[PDB]
């Protein structure tokens, strides 16, 4: 049964932000009208809380003591006047700056002349204290000066995070940090613990363009980093285009569904003053919001794609035997899409299916569910009352170290970590799985009795997995359950004993595969499909670069495109051959060390061309 309670973790921010509809064309009156429409539409009761003032409020001016100064013709009463107005509505207020010396209003002016000086570098503590003193509850910290100056994102945002924490401690007003560095330098590796949210890609929409489902989907794909998100820390696929001109009701729901399955922030970006009744209702759907804001804090993942473009996404919800599912159709025709219990990490026992847009139960099954999905459309379900797959349970074999952890397959697993935190404040620890990049986990107050928080981790097939915690509360056991829909395999070189690896969890098209010490991370877990693809992160295909057909052709990751250069034969002699070329996956020069490049080469008997893929 349920025997140790699950501790609720903080949800992603919900609210509205000024960028998508106004660009830098903002002032007090713009924000006030949006606040009034937000309130009139009943957004606050649905959970929407933040009113975020984005680029355009500050032209880069400072007084002689280095204090940020604003133009009171645009901001009468100064910035504490607009925070007071927002607060008078029971809402929270957000502000915006840059990590560097000059901001995006300087580097990429959009609706205003360039604003030199519009960044916080050299003033992190001063500016963070200022924002907090003015009354801001949220700050979005952009990267235009960081990118321009050559700054290191990880160390820079750490310094910024420290200043955010000091500012909030001084004023007594909590300050929510949004890291906005567009997925540059792989923020999923380092942002959890520094901030509750971090941008995973470039902008969902550029001022002057129409909302695009293509852009939406690219942002969604780029946000999927399930080991990086947990315990109040979220991947951020960007501000919503819900309700913007050109998006249909169906596209608006699909936007909500995909953000909800990720557990993404819901920061509306439409013009609230002309918002339709239908759009308001789509933003406010409480069942969809409840999935987005799930107490367990986990990120949804792809669990099936039996036919290209016909996809099932699953999310592990709070409690036991509960799942949310999105069925998504990226093809040009309506098709049936099925989700199987086995893929969701449930046993073949009865569960109840509910449609979150119909707001009605639509069937039971002990095996799965199929719905017709329109071209470009999606269906949003929960599957509840199911039976969880059998877990492993483990006790620490040394201080903060769990060893001998078992996975039937390489792939993603849900770990519930038991602990007691009988104090009034959350504590953090560093978690490292095998030799993977470490992550930070937060442990909220439990009272006197133990509770669990959950994390998603990627493990290697077998019983040699380790989970090691440093710092934070003593833990009292872990539970481990697989998500079979995420199953993959290490591709291990016979000669080297090393694994096909994409450096440091990079997702960029054209990154070349290399040998690396096997660690079972997402950047090493390859799913071989019925279409002979070798798929990484659920959405990148092992690819012979530019359909190269000769010795030395680079083997890279690339968006899956159905071509022959992304198809691979796993041969009985241990070779892996590219279909287009007939050449063998090859560890270059028969080197065996970390960083050895993988290429295509004419097949022979050599062991740098031999692999295991189980
Ligand atoms: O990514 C941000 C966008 O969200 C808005 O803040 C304008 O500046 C860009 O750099
Ligand atoms: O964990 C990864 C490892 O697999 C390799 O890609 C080098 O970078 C580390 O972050
Ligand atoms: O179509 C190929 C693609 O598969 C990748 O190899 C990049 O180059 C393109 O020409
Ligand atoms: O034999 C290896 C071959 O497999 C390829 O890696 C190129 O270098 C050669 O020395
Ligand atoms: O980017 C490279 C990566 O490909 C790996 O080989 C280690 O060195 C880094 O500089």
């Amino acid at each position: 049964a349920v025997t140790t309670r699950q501790i609720t973790v903080p949800s992603a921010p919900m609210g509205w932000a000024s960028w998508n509809s106004f660009a830098a064309k903002i002032d007090y009156s713009v924000i006030k009208k949006q606040v009034d429409a937000f309130v009139a539409a009943g957004l606050p009761a649905a959970g929407y809380t933040y009113i975020n003032i984005d680029e355009g409020w500050w032209q880069g001016t400072r007084d002689s003591a280095g204090n940020i100064t604003v133009d009171t013709a645009e901001w009468p009463g100064g910035m504490s006047a607009i925070t007071a107005y927002i607060h008078s509505k029971g809402l929270k207020a957000g502000i915006y700056t840059d990590a560097g010396k000059d901001g995006c209003g300087y580097y990429y002016p959009t609706g205003r002349p360039a604003a030199p000086g519009s960044g916080s570098e050299g003033h992190y503590d001063q500016d963070m204290l200022q924002f907090s003193t003015w009354g801001f509850d949220f700050v979005k910290v952009d990267w235009c000066g960081g990118d321009a100056e050559g700054l290191d994102a990880a160390t820079t945002y750490k310094s910024i995070s420290d200043a955010v924490g000091r500012a909030a401690a001084t004023t007594g007003r909590p300050l929510t940090l949004s890291i906005c560095n567009w997925g540059y330098q792989n923020p999923w590796n380092w942002a959890a613990g520094q901030a509750p949210l971090w941008r995973t890609s470039t902008d969902i929409i550029y001022y002057g363009n129409q909302p695009s489902m293509t852009s939406l989907l690219s942002n969604f794909d780029q946000t999927l980093h399930p080991t990086a998100q947990h315990t109040g820390y979220y991947n951020d696929p960007d501000m919503l285009m819900v309700g913007m001109d050109g998006f249909t009701a169906a596209q608006n729901r699909t936007h909500m569904n995909l953000w909800a399955i990720s557990g993404a922030p819901l920061l509306a970006g439409n013009d609230l003053t002309t918002m339709t009744s239908e759009t308001a209702g789509i933003l406010k759907n409480p069942e969809v919001i409840a999935v987005d804001q799930d107490s367990r804090g986990l990120q949804g993942v792809k669990v099936a794609e039996d036919t290209t473009g016909l996809q099932a996404y699953g999310k592990v919800l709070s409690g036991t035997g509960n799942r949310a599912v999105v069925l998504l159709n990226r093809t040009s025709a309506a098709h049936d899409i099925t989700v199987r219990w086995s893929d969701l990490g449930l046993t073949n026992a009865s569960a109840t299916v509910r449609d979150l847009w119909a707001r009605q139960n639509v069937g039971t099954s002990a095996t799965g569910y199929t719905a017709s999905v329109p071209a470009g459309g999606s269906v949003m379900l929960t599957v509840t009352g199911g039976t969880e797959a059998a877990g492993g349970a483990y006790a620490a074999t040394s201080t903060g170290r769990y060893t001998g952890v078992t996975a039937a397959s390489t792939g993603l697993n849900v770990v519930d970590v038991a602990y007691t935190n009988n104090t009034s404040s959350a504590r953090t620890a560093t978690l490292q799985v095998n030799g993977q990049t470490a992550t930070t986990v937060s442990f909220p107050p439990t009272g006197a009795s133990a509770g669990t928080v959950s994390v998603e981790v990627s493990l290697s097939k077998g019983s040699a997995n380790t989970l090691a915690l440093s710092g934070g509360p003593a833990t009292e056991g872990i539970t481990v359950r697989p998500l079979p829909g995420t199953n993959g395999a290490l591709v291990t070189g016979k000669q080297s004993g090393r694994c096909a690896d994409i450096y440091n969890n990079t997702i960029t098209n054209g990154t070349q595969a290399e040998l690396w010490d096997c660690n079972g991370g997402p950047n090493q877990s390859w799913t071989y499909t019925s279409r002979k693809e070798l798929v990484l992160y659920g959405n990148k295909c092992l690819d012979a670069y530019n359909l190269g057909t000769t010795n030395g052709t680079k083997v890279v990751i690339w968006d899956c495109n159905g071509q022959a250069n992304q198809k691979w034969n796993i041969n009985s002699d241990g070779t892996i051959t590219n279909v287009n070329a007939g050449l063998c996956l090859d560890a270059y020069n028969a080197a065996t060390a970390n960083g050895t490049s993988l290429v295509l080469w004419s097949c022979g008997t050599g062991d740098n061309q031999k692999w295991t893929v189980t």
